[PDB]
């Protein structure tokens, strides 16, 4: 955890290296800009966000990568809370002579991981453990003596576990955010974790994976590419997972397939299904015919709402490159007012998605968080509040709202609103209305709510009047005949197809080598289209779940005479069920 | 010590572990081609004598201990904490320096939830910093060595949800308790070192008994029948204070000893509450066989159990090493998609009767369903714990219902269950439920006795979607009841000189060396069964069973007559 | 399995209830029934052992 | 700070006891010269060249 690694295995965080840069390697090489203003550069970073997200990577190439040329950046790297001992003593001795020979080689970068653990909060209770390591930590790093050119660097899950006197200018003066990579930060992460394999992988499938590892860290892509790799060992020599002696075997023709990529996508969990919440992922294949063409609409509306596609202001993904590709070109009448014009089309983002019972309200919930990807997503459904049982469902709602309010861009999501003022005591539901009328109306917080059935009267004159759902209530109505037509015609498409296309296995003739130890398929058009109008008819005003199901059976019946060539008895089959 | 063959089962995860320790040093080269680090770190997590400590050791000593020897250091979460306040963050340092020192290592942690819990309750902040620097020493990518790291818990949802991510615990292995075939292999492994090793036959039946058993209590099962065969054997050997009366090794574990044994050792399975996943009762089974095949068949149909040729899941080296592979893009993936497109929404109401056999039906259903993930929310299993409000241990079961993706949630008693559960509760989890993709694979099964079906179309449980999905149990008929009042008679019809009572010995115990016919007419047997059945008319599971009960105490008291016209008699009298 | 099965179906399903006027010595009959079940498993069910414990509910 | 606060809640009610008898300030809606300024300042955008625009 010392050294191999660089600025070019970082994927996806481009922003925060040139501020690192210019707060580590910057100051060494020119002592003169910094003398010129008599500030001093600033030292001690917070990194926080999911974990999985690169912080003690980007800890370990700071260390790694201003130390190229020769001036020797010395890394002194602390685990959580692994400095305090059974006695009251070796605690801040310790830290004090971590400070000291920091001190001595004065180009350092002290790194605490997980420093949400050397630092709590004072709670009410068990002060003195952790109390007398906060004051004598807070008395180093920002004491009266220089610490001199010493570069504090934490790392945290959170950073409200952190006390607060420490996350102030001189200890943690900045704090950096790192979130889940996008589409192009995961596109980058694949290749640079693919870079070193023999035999590369296609452009095209590295987009794919890319597209379909929504919701992935970089732990889980690195995590997936090493599963991968070991279904490959597995797939080409499976010999040496059953003898006790190393065999002879060549590091060729061990080339990655996709079939292994897939697999490893199944046997690999993100992140994001873990949590409680909504994992935000695109519309499924088989239900896009359903619900895309009533979802672009939403779209097309949260494209008037936020602003999406007409970004010329708070485009700001990296200043330096900014800087190094655009420029510059009175003061107050060129800036203040544009900006302030060019904020003032956000009034009050809201919108409620209102459909009947089973209305494939879950699927548009996550492709709409999927299409807000830049968006810090917060849910408010009941299993996200009442997880943790130490909150409560007022703290936890209050918790929600504080973070959706400190990085700007992002979601309140409330799933089955119907349930939720059902279940949720009255006054939470004023807390959080007084807590969004408390927002100056510039901010984009949207308060997204997909409600089953709600009664627009509810809206009106009820508890959820005071969150004006006036003109941005949404009804997905059910689907109509085209996108039947388009589900049943892909369900009619598995149905006419030959069994010698149908993925059966294999029953391999010989065994696998030791290693040396060191008809025509009968189905008329007419049937075709009976099906296809029984199919039509069945499901008249119909919902996504009645839908779904009616699939699910007919699907079952096609899959039953999977090997049958006379295709007539599962058209009968098929017939006398929708009866 | 122990090596790869002492363990039953756990074929699966025997050569998942494999690609983590065992070659990763036997192939330095084919892991260091794709720039690969191995996972280091798992978690095995399941009910207490699966055999969890038993695959760690294995493993440690069992993967070339040779030349590059793997040492094993073995800790306990409630080990490490102690009563000062940075006592244990300092033995976890020293235990993964110390582990690091000796490269190769294997840090086993059995039961890791005293060590890390989840944070939901206890306060004085100690736990937090122990947390924390767990978190921070077993870092699995940054190249701290090569040490892994072996969680052992009893449900994996008790652990810090944070420990369960990328570097930290990757992979979750489940030990499950064992079923016939499992048992039968731990049986032959431990009757493997015997001087007169059991047959096959034998080993089957003690299988097929040995019902909710685990490893532990199968190894303790076998220790006293040999006991009990000593002991009955060489009875002499025990009351006589005298010298050595060797003796030399006839000895032969026959039937009558593994029965007692079956009888003094207690399972681990009878201390969980709810019902115990174990197939029908024989004395019951004509009365609730007939209905348990529909609901198998119904369960066959709604979850594709029996032609799941897509879904064979095993140990998928076993299908690379006999299977061979094979526009080609398309017939992955559509194909695949229309394969999840058969599980739509799987939903089971059982309801019946009051007291018509259903903690049999749902432990025989669930006895079915072996390879599921049965995640029970029943009473008993979430007012037990008092670390968790019922709000959050009924999502955690859910979530982790949702993690393993072919699982059941099991809701024995549902009419009391939406009684003495607040409507909150109920409401979380209909909305956990409506979340849910309709192609994932989790069973909503609900046994209730006398529930009203506008509770079930109108009322709180109007939004789980039981509409087309209740499966009424009813009353067993005449036929069965005739069948299940049919080893009675058959007890009614054993002659005295066939019931295993006891007699003494004429005979004192040796030592060794100092170095009719019963009259029953069979109109009698007619009167009984017309009787029998005519008093069970129109009656439930537990009605007959009291019946049965009542029956069999006036057969067994008259055991030892040779004239049963008494007892044929008072069996007529009692029906009446 | 003949044999086991039929003598344990003899317990069905065993329960009691001795039910009586205020104060007609039950607090003795209960004690001199459990003296008559010593060698069973007594598990009190009364007020008094389960709101004896604070951490419990 | 209240919205639509009824003055029977202030004098009569629970809050009576605050003593908030003379001292009720009432916002009132914005006349006809402030919403004539702040439409004009919103024209002014209207009226801004697209070179004279912070375009970078
Ligand atoms: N932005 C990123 N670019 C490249 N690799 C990343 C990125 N984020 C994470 N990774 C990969 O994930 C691995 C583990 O990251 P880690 O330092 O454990 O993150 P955290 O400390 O937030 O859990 C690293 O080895 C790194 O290769
Ligand atoms: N799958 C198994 N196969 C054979 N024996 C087993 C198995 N599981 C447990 N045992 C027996 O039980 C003991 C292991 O107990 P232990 O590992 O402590 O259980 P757990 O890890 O579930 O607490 C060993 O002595 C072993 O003989």
């Amino acid at each position: 955890v010392d050294m191999n690694v660089n600025f070019d295995d970082i994927g996806g965080l481009d922003n925060y290296i040139d501020q690192l840069k210019e707060m580590v390697a910057l100051p060494l090489l020119y002592p003169e800009l910094y003398q010129n203003f008599n500030i001093t550069p600033p030292r001690g970073v917070l990194f926080h966000g999911p974990p999985g997200t690169g912080k003690t990577l980007m800890a370990r190439a700071l260390a790694a990568s201003c130390s190229s040329d020769e001036r020797k950046i010395t890394f002194f790297m602390r685990k959580g809370a692994d400095i305090l001992s059974k006695w009251v003593g070796e605690a801040e001795r310790q830290l004090r002579l971590l400070f000291e020979e920091a001190k001595k080689h004065q180009p350092s970068i002290i790194f605490f991981d997980e420093i949400d653990g050397l630092a709590p909060v004072r709670s009410s209770k068990q002060e003195q453990i952790h109390a007398s390591i906060v004051s004598t930590l807070l008395a180093l790093m920002d004491g009266m003596d220089n610490r001199g050119q010493v570069i504090v660097i934490g790392a945290t899950n959170r950073p409200d576990a952190v006390d607060p006197a420490l996350r102030r200018p001189g200890r943690f003066d900045r704090e950096f955010y790192f979130p889940l990579p996008d589409v192009k930060a995961r596109f980058k992460i694949l290749q640079i974790q693919t870079r070193k394999w023999s035999s590369p992988l296609s452009t095209n499938f590295i987009d794919k994976l890319a597209f379909l590892t929504k919701g992935y860290g970089g732990a889980d892509l690195r995590s997936l590419c090493t599963e991968a790799a070991l279904i490959s060992i597995q797939r080409s020599f499976p010999q040496i997972y059953r003898s006790n002696d190393k065999l002879l075997v060549d590091p060729s023709k061990i080339k990655v397939k996709v079939s292994d990529f897939m697999l490893a996508l199944k046997k690999i969990v993100p992140s994001s299904a873990r949590s409680t919440g909504s994992s935000p992922q695109p519309l499924p294949e088989l239900i896009k015919p359903l619900l895309a063409d009533q979802l672009n609409n939403l779209k097309n509306k949260l494209d008037y709402m936020l602003n999406i596609k007409d970004t010329t202001f708070q485009r700001n993904t990296s200043l330096l490159q900014n800087f190094i590709d655009y420029e510059e070109y009175s003061s107050f009448r060129s800036y203040e007012f544009f900006e302030s014009m060019a904020e003032s089309q956000i009034c009050k983002p809201r919108l409620l998605i209102n459909g009947p019972k089973g209305n494939g309200q879950q699927y548009v919930g996550a492709a709409i968080l999927n299409y807000l990807e830049e968006f810090n997503v917060q849910n408010l459904d009941l299993a996200s509040l009442v997880s943790e049982s130490s909150r409560t469902i007022e703290a936890a709602v209050v918790q929600s709202f504080m973070e959706a309010k400190k990085r700007q861009p992002s979601v309140v999501f409330i799933p089955n609103l119907d349930i939720w003022i059902n279940t949720i005591p009255e006054n939470v539901i004023l807390v959080l209305s007084g807590l969004f009328r408390s927002l100056q109306s510039n901010e984009k917080i949207l308060l997204l709510c997909l409600a089953e059935n709600l009664d627009i009267s509810e809206v009106k004159n009820g508890i959820l009047s005071d969150f004006a759902f006036d003109k941005n209530i949404f009804q997905l109505h059910k689907p109509s005949k085209e996108n039947i037509t388009r589900y049943f015609s892909n369900l009619i498409e598995l149905l006419k197809t030959k069994p010698s296309d149908i993925p059966m296995k294999k029953r391999r003739v010989k065994p696998l080598p030791e290693l040396q130890k060191v008809k025509e398929l009968i189905l008329t058009p007419e049937q075709i289209k009976k099906v296809s109008a029984c199919l039509i008819e069945h499901c008249q005003n119909f919902t996504v779940s009645q839908l779904e199901d009616v699939h699910s059976s007919v699907a079952k019946i096609i899959w039953k005479s999977k090997s049958a060539w006379d295709k007539t008895g599962t058209v009968d089959e098929i017939i006398k069920f929708l009866s």
